[PDB]
């Protein structure tokens, strides 16, 4: 399924936007 | 033809779209 992140706006699976947020800030 | 495992979610998935599959920092 795929979420938007609320900082970049990159789409992208569920499962990886915790892990995103933690090493893109 | 080939399946790798996402180091993120551990999902299966072909070689070919790993990389479209995960995102870069911007
Ligand atoms: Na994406
Ligand atoms: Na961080
Ligand atoms: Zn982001
Ligand atoms: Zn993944």
């Amino acid at each position: 399924f795929q979420v938007q992140c609320p900082v970049c706006q990159q789409m992208m699976p569920a499962a990886h936007i915790n892990s995103h947020l933690d090493r893109c800030l």
